[PDB]
């Protein structure tokens, strides 16, 4: 059809589950079909993303085979896409494509990994290998992000302490979510005295490795109601999805870096246009946050504050918090009320899915102690890949 | 940008090339760009497929980074897709989609691998790994198709020598191609005397490991004419693209195998229906042929002979060859005039690219000693990944 909604959501718990990637992927898919009032047979496509713990040739085909989705009710398109942490939204965009071009009317999007159970040595070897030719000291991704952090300090006047604040705010958010890995909030000093991983990035500022899988069912507005029917927020309209890209790793000069290297605003800029919406009208933001500089660059890009003022955005919330509890009220910082990759958890390419599930929870008034009030009608979700290498942004709204 | 063409084509040599996968991709992309009278700056997207020799997280981003596609001028979306050997055709559709929604005005599609320079030991392990949990005896990939072959032999009455006839015919096409790995034709008796690999699979019935890369530039017709202007066949219109899929490996019973598994039929009908053409408008077929059972299944699925009679299709074509030389006349067998994966060469996920490049040569009356006369106006190309797991079909036309 033309209007396409997220019609089902299924996920496993997050943490150390001691289960294989195929085991996790299958469970998330069985939950999502139950949540959508569907059977396997009612699905006509699947897009999935690669797993770091269990790398696999034709992963979506491998997952779809092992989960027993075959034989199928006719044609059945299967695809695997790799854009790193931007993946789940990229695939959500393709899912809309398949429904719009009528190659399939319902699409499942799956992300699954087990990078916590894999062990610190294995995760390090595999994640660091992925960045060959970067010239990045180990750990490569944190040092890769570490470099952009350091470059930001000198061009825009960002403060080191503004970095360390990013995990403070996410921790405040995490403790109202029972499933989040971080259940005890951090202090700004706790973060700074944490074991140094890269020069301006400490341990508590790194994404929180976790196992987990999430599945989404995507369907056409018209198609779904006649066979399986606020199912606005609860089964939101995907208004738009858009992408943009950049280098897989930063330049080796520490400078020569330029504002167009960062790729998030153009993805966001495009998603608004397809949706006929804009930023002041978005009141829940799910923003990728693998390291402090990643979340900082993001709030600029979707349009919550001007370029360069991203460190300032966090502090006013951190200050607004300190002289108020410190209770971080969602409604003044309606951003990553789940804790993000910092404090909810980060299964490699999976965790952008958690921005989507938290968008639906806020939109469906299912956010508990974390509920944004008044309830937002529209949400923005963001996934980022590599080291600012892939950006894809979606717009989810309850009502048209 | 309504009529969409392959605006550039570049490829490296094939063989044992003593080159990295990134050198090949970069060399082919610069060739494809020279071919279009374009520079790096004119690209607005990049799509690639994974490499077995140099497996890489976010493979396409890695290529564009190392090859220096960054920093970029205006919008440059990058994605990696894995549908196995179906990838280049899967990717061609994404490229066309990207052109229609104006998410990018010019697209590079890149496939590069080096499974020959990588060594025979490594090729066996990594390819065997791909079918983990299948239960297929090693080597796994040959053993899997082999199973469908006996199912063909036992369901449709297919015979051993009719399978073995495929590489004879492919050797004949290959000997007229200056680049093909195989430079001297086989006898049907030598293929049958070839080293037994699986029950119905001999050494000469297997794809010929090779290094190589091919790049395509896809753009809108007017756009190419309005910004960069045989300008038909040499830069053909992509008339249609479609896909369908199946299991990554067989159930392992031969009695669980059913005609409804195969997806080439589903892919072909949609490519036909979407182009508003049918088999009669096509006079060249580039058909993925990793093993005889694939080419046999393909010609039936596309409609060159009834279901089950694909081995008979080969026998009647091989017989006529003998009754002319034995000279294989193209017009009696307008299929894989370059030699295919059997005898031209097969760099893992790349060789569907060779079906397209041989289609362009045929369409442009530049196929030399293999040239079909009268010049074909339309071709159908087909790629396969895994074990009848992915089907991708395209249709290219010279002028509308």
């Amino acid at each position: 059809s033309q209007v396409v909604r997220i019609v089902g959501v299924g996920r496993t718990g997050i943490g150390k589950l001691h289960k294989s990637v195929d085991e996790l992927a299958a469970s998330a898919l069985k939950c999502a079909l139950v949540d959508a009032n569907m059977k396997q047979c009612d699905l006509q496509a699947l897009i999935a993303v690669p797993s770091l713990a269990s790398p696999q040739f034709m992963q979506a085909h491998h997952i779809a085979t092992v989960a027993g989705l075959f034989p199928t009710k006719g044609k059945f398109i299967v695809r695997t896409v790799d854009t790193g942490g931007a993946g789940p939204i990229t695939a959500l965009g393709m899912a809309v494509d398949l429904v719009r071009t009528r190659c399939a009317e319902t699409v499942a999007v799956i992300a699954a990994d087990a990078v916590l159970s894999m062990g610190s040595g294995a995760f390090a070897e595999r994640s660091n290998a992925s960045l060959r030719r970067s010239g990045l000291p180990e750990p490569c991704i944190p040092h890769g992000y570490d470099r952009y952090a350091q470059w930001y300090m000198s061009r825009y006047g960002l403060k080191r302490e503004q970095l360390a604040m990013v995990p403070v705010l996410m921790s405040k958010m995490a403790e109202r979510h029972p499933e989040a890995m971080c259940q005890k909030a951090y202090t700004l000093d706790e973060v700074l005295h944490s074991r140094c991983v890269a020069p301006v990035t400490n341990l508590l500022e790194c994404a929180r490795r976790a196992d987990g899988a999430v599945a989404l069912i995507v369907s056409g507005e018209a198609h779904y109601a006649e066979h399986f029917a606020h199912l606005g927020g609860s089964k939101p309209i995907i208004a738009s999805v858009a992408e943009a890209s950049g280098p897989l790793f930063p330049p080796g000069s520490s400078d020569d870096i330029v504002p167009d290297i960062f790729s998030c605003r153009h993805a966001a800029r495009d998603a608004f246009l397809s949706a006929n919406l804009n930023v002041g009208d978005i009141h829940f933001f799910g923003l990728y946050d693998c390291f402090p500089i990643c979340l900082i660059q993001a709030v600029e890009a979707v349009g919550l504050c001007p370029e360069g003022k991203g460190g300032e955005f966090m502090e006013t919330a951190y200050n607004e918090m300190l002289n108020n509890g410190g209770v971080l009220d969602p409604s003044k910082f309606p951003i990553n009320t789940h804790g993000g990759l910092q404090c909810f958890g980060a299964p490699w390419e999976v965790p952008a899915m958690y921005n989507i599930t938290e968008a639906i929870a806020q939109l469906s008034e299912e956010a508990g102690d974390r509920q944004l009030t008044p309830v937002p009608k529209r949400a923005l979700v963001y996934g980022n890949g590599g080291i600012f290498s892939a950006s894809s942004v979606a717009i989810l709204i309850s009502d048209l």
